[PDB]
Order: C-alpha cells, then structure tokens, then sequence
C-alpha cells in the first residue's frame, strides 16, 4: 500500500565484515585468494580476498565496480562487498569449480560434443551480454569460467575488465589493442580447451614460439574427433583482422543451433 520512498540512497552492496565467514580455501592467485563460506551463516557464498601490499586497494575494487554494472545469468553474480581492508568480494558460489578443472577432472572424460558445444553456447551468451554493454573481458579462458549445477557455465574474473599469451589475440598482446574482438579470439582458443578436455593450447610450444608462429599465420589444427565445421568457427575467431572475427551474438546463435543447422550428420564417438 504505502511504499518506502525515503532512505533508499543506501549502498545496495556494502556489508559488515562480521556478517562474513570464510570457511574453505578454493583458490589462490597473485593478488589474493578465493574462499567458500557463509554470508550471515545462512547463505553459502564465495569470497575473493586481496593480499596486502600486492595491489592498490582501489584497483582491486575495480573488478567489484564492473560487477555492480554487469548483471546476467551467465555471469557470476556479485552479492556483497567489503571495500575496507581487509577487502572482500562476495558472490554466488559455483559448485563445480573452474571449467578447466572440470574438463580435466574425472567427470570431464565422459563429456561429449553436445554438452561441450552447449557450454560454449552458455559462455557465448555471457560474452554476448558483455558485448552489448560495451565492455571487454581481457582474460577469457577455461580457468576463468565457473561451472555450477546442471552444468551451467558462467563467465568470471573481471579483474582486468574495463569499458597469458596463448589465449591473447596478437594485436592485444603486442600493441595493447584489447577489444571485444580480442575477446572473440580468446573464445576461439577456449573452444579448443573444451574439445580436448582442457589441454593447454599450442601443445609443445613455448610462449615466444607461439607469438612468432601466430604472426606467421599459424593456427592450431582441428582437434581429434572435432567436426571440421567447429574448427572453421575457431579459425574465424582467429582471423588476423579483428574486424573479420564474428560477434559473440553470432557465436551464441551458431552454437545454440549447431546440431541441427551445421552438423546434422553428427554421430557420437570415443571422446567427442
Ligand atoms: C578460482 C575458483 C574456481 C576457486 N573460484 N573463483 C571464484 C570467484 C569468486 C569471486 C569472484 Cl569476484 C570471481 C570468481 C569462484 C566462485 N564464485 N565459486 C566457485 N569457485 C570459484
């Protein structure tokens, strides 16, 4: 009847550190760690912390800011934050960990092309949302994709997202030209991770050899049992000119319709 209209300028994110409870350590990087815990003892959550004197507390909070502006079912959802050191970033908890570990774990060996292409579609949808919001991820890879119940996949790690050479587009790694298109290149590399059970891209090739090679026009071959049509999509993602590469909007549609429109004769196999 009579709605509250006053006192709404309150920060819908900030919360008291006392309401948090870090339980299990799930991750650890250069600028902090990730823990699983409870938000007010009743909500299981994920908390990304920061290692003191490893990054400006102001810079760290940037990933939090981006996450305040971006909302989508295929993006990890931010729940709350603690902007005062020790700084904490609270988000929904993804039960199956990173896509990378899922792929090379025991439950990954049973995955086949239909599930794998579907996951790519989910990721593409997430990136499509980022795409239309005029943002760039800069670090799209399997290690930065989170998996949840029912194999839902969500883009995470927007630490370096604003308005690793084996995953980075040439122009981006060489001249710092990070765009949604250098992100499309990354998705292409990600597609190889999905079709090889998480194998590292460019097998047997060191970082410096990779740059030389890709500049000389080298591109990874079609993975074993991977339909040539899918490899062709990867090659479109790795086109030299960033503007030749497809949009995530295009990729999302292509993958969602894959098995009826592109690979109608698909038949199961030993690994894909
Ligand atoms: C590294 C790993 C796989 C343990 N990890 N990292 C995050 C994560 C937490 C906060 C932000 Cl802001 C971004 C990602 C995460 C999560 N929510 N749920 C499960 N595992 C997670």
């Amino acid at each position: 009847g009579h709605m509250q209209t006053q006192g709404l300028a309150k920060d819908a994110w900030e919360i008291p550190r006392e309401s948090l409870r870090l339980e299990v350590k799930l991750g650890q990087g250069c600028f902090g760690e990730v823990w699983m815990g409870t938000w007010n003892g009743t909500t299981r959550v994920a908390i990304k912390t920061l290692k003191p004197g490893t990054m400006s507390p102001e810079a760290f909070l940037q990933e939090a800011q981006v996450m305040k502006k971006l909302r989508h079912e295929k993006l990890v959802q931010l729940y709350a934050v603690v902007s005062e050191e020790p700084i904490y970033i609270v988000t929904e908890y993804m039960s199956k960990g990173s896509l990378l570990d899922f792929l090379k774990g025991e439950m990954g060996k049973y995955l086949r092309l239909p599930q794998l292409v579907d996951m790519a579609a989910q990721i593409a949808s997430g990136m499509a949302y980022v795409e239309r919001m005029n943002y760039v991820h800069r670090d799209l890879a399997a290690a930065n994709i989170l998996v949840g119940e029912n194999l839902v996949c969500k883009v995470a790690d927007f630490g370096l997202a604003r308005l690793p050479i084996k995953w980075t587009a040439p122009e981006a790694a060489l001249y710092g030209r990070f765009t949604i298109k250098s992100d499309v290149w990354s998705f292409g590399i990600l597609l190889t991770e999905l079709t090889t059970k998480g194998r590292v891209p460019y097998p047997g090739m060191v970082n410096r050899e990779v740059l030389d090679q890709v500049e000389r026009g080298y591109r990874m071959p079609c993975p074993p049992e991977c339909p040539e049509s899918l490899h062709d999509l990867m090659c479109q993602c790795w086109r030299k000119d960033p503007e030749e590469r497809p949009t995530f909007e295009y990729l999302q549609a292509f993958l969602e319709d894959y098995f009826t429109s592109t690979e109608p004769q698909y038949q199961p196999g030993e690994n894909l």
